[PDB]
């Protein structure tokens, strides 16, 4: 029953993953893929930002694919525009509803300054859109602490706060309480931390889980 030509249930489906927004590329093109993908004295790095914008006019999706540059509109797999732009690289899902939701920025002003052409495009072409309401939901940051984890003794030592699940991930899921951060944990010690709002919780995130992956180092 999961129609994606329905505009409700197409924009619902962007952030009702397991991992909500980290999960955004599979609507503009691999669940292991879209993960290790955000990997490419220890200090986290900003991978994906993923923020929200409403045009705040009503947008005919034909007409915005057409004159749009580098576009894709196709539906009945998909009922948004694709849009992309080349610096700052990035992607935007354009609604009918004039809702618009732009991912790939590596930092809070490259996402808003990303929406802001987006926004000034759909004018250009002949929109009464606005650039109004832009919320940041999704930081995902990258870590490497550079050496191999005992995912399976911290599996039962924080079996509270964890899961093993091939089906979702090959290594341990963490579901951090404070920050509520969930940092997918490699084997080899490169870690993905995703749900933060401020990038401040994904040093929080970081900080929290260091001393706990030192103490289940593989030696």
């Amino acid at each position: 029953k999961t129609n994606l030509a329905n505009e409700d249930e197409a924009y619902e489906a962007i952030f009702g993953g397991e991992f909500g927004s980290l999960e955004i590329g599979s609507y503009i093109g691999d669940q292991l893929e879209m993960v290790t993908e955000l990997l490419g004295g220890i200090v986290p790095t900003l991978q994906n930002i993923v923020a929200t914008v409403t045009l705040g006019c009503r947008l005919d999706l034909k007409t915005v694919a057409l004159h749009a540059r580098n576009a894709e509109y196709n539906p009945k797999r998909f009922a948004a525009v694709i849009m992309r732009i080349r610096e700052p690289k990035t992607t935007a899902l354009i609604f009918a509803s004039g809702k618009m939701v732009v991912t790939g920025a590596k930092s809070e002003d490259d996402s808003k300054l990303a929406s802001r052409k987006y926004a000034r495009i759909i004018q250009k072409i002949g929109f009464a859109a606005k650039f109004t309401d832009f919320k940041i939901q999704n930081i995902v940051g990258s870590c490497d602490v550079k050496f191999p984890i005992r995912l399976e003794g911290l599996a039962f030592s924080h079996g509270t706060f964890s899961s093993y699940e091939p089906e979702l991930f090959p290594g341990l899921i963490y579901r951090m309480v404070k920050p509520k951060i969930v940092l997918l944990i490699f084997v080899s010690g490169k870690i993905v931390l995703t749900g933060a709002k401020q990038r401040e919780e994904i040093y929080q995130a970081f900080e929290a889980i260091y001393p706990v992956l030192s103490e289940f180092r593989k030696m």
